[PDB]
């Protein structure tokens, strides 16, 4: 009844991660960040989130190399992510890196029998929200996603 636009769909803890690369030689890998979040999925796509865990993994990559994957996002359900604002401060921060073009790549921990699907989170100014769109093959869209965390572990230009 009236929700039609955007059905709330799960509700959960994010963690995320500036910079995502376990060295080994780094065993303690980076600080992780945790925001909570209200997660609405954008209608079609008949999902199960009590299936999800209450934390998704996720990594902030450049939005410039994921155009690279533009076709495979055709075949994906739609999501969109409202943020419980418990710190403005950490929202702030984010917005600044999201809306500088960077895509948060979302992987779900194990808990399916091979991993899930993959989501990707994409930060809309123009809607003041987060959108994403989730591909059901993991296989390619990590893929593609290994290739962009390669390469900006290649480039390296965080702090």
């Amino acid at each position: 009844m009236s929700v039609s636009n955007k059905l709330l769909a799960w509700s959960g803890v994010l963690e995320w991660q500036e910079k995502p690369k376990p060295a080994s030689v780094d065993a303690n890998t980076k600080l992780t960040r945790s925001l909570p979040c209200q997660v609405y999925v954008n209608h079609g796509e008949n999902l199960k989130t009590e299936q999800w865990p209450q934390k998704l993994i996720m990594q902030l990559i450049p939005q410039q190399l994921l155009t690279t994957l533009g076709p495979l996002f055709r075949n994906s359900r739609m999501v969109q992510f409202h943020f419980t604002n418990k710190d403005l401060e950490s929202l702030k921060g984010l917005y600044r890196i999201m809306g500088n073009g960077f895509a948060g790549c979302v992987h779900f921990p194990h808990t399916a029998p091979c991993e899930v699907r993959v989501l990707m989170l994409l930060y809309s100014s123009k809607k003041k929200i987060f959108m994403g769109l989730i591909p059901y093959d993991q296989s390619g869209f990590v893929n593609g996603i290994r290739q962009v965390i390669t390469n900006l572990e290649h480039h390296h230009h965080h702090h």
